């Protein structure tokens, strides 16, 4: 049973996270509200459990990735590149990173966190892509996370039925 690697929902109904978009045009209040909104969107389309444990247990966090990896080069003005997700392995999965010289906010004006945030985490938490027909997982964003309805259902449901139950278990 293998073909696409391209799914990584299963064993993940619940996982921890960090806070830390960034404060260019947004202040704490909207970054709070670019991590929390953008993830109450993403529990709308599925009840993923996600807790923030500043103790040091996280493994998706929302943050503007400033080349800091070694191998390619993710940040580069508004180039083909705006979020870059691993996958949750190691403290390094689910690392929500937005190309530093790209623009990020909460209002009506550039990429809303709720926006490109619930797609990026939904990508470093949920796996390479999955939206083929129309989800928040194509280069294109134009309708926010919320600025119409969900078109993206395939990042909706899709993640509403893959990521909803977990398994973690062998048979
Ligand atoms: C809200 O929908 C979108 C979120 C993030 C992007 S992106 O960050 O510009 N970008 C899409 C892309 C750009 C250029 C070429 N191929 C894809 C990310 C992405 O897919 N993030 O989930 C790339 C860098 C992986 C676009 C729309
Ligand atoms: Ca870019
Ligand atoms: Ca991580
Ligand atoms: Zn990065
Ligand atoms: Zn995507």
């Amino acid at each position: 049973y293998n073909v696409f690697p391209r799914t990584l929902k299963w064993s993940k109904m619940n996982l921890t996270y960090r806070i830390v978009n960034y404060t260019p045009d947004m202040t704490h209040s909207e970054v709070e509200k670019a991590f929390k909104k953008a993830f109450k969107v993403w529990s709308d389309v599925t009840p993923l459990n996600f807790t923030r444990l500043h103790d040091g247990i996280a493994d998706i966090m929302i943050s503007f990735g400033i080349k800091e990896h070694g191998d390619f080069y993710p940040f580069d003005g508004p180039s083909g590149l705006l979020a870059h997700a691993f996958p949750p392995g190691p403290n390094y999965g689910g690392d929500a990173h937005f190309d530093d010289d790209e623009t990020w906010t909460s209002s009506s004006k550039g990429y809303n966190l709720f926006l490109v945030a619930a797609h990026e985490f939904g990508h470093s938490l949920g796996l390479d892509h999955s939206k083929d027909p129309g989800a928040l997982m194509f280069p294109i964003y134009t309708y926010t996370g919320k600025s119409h309805f969900m078109l993206p259902d395939d990042d909706v449901q899709g993640i509403q039925s893959l990521y909803g139950p977990g398994d973690e278990d062998p048979n």
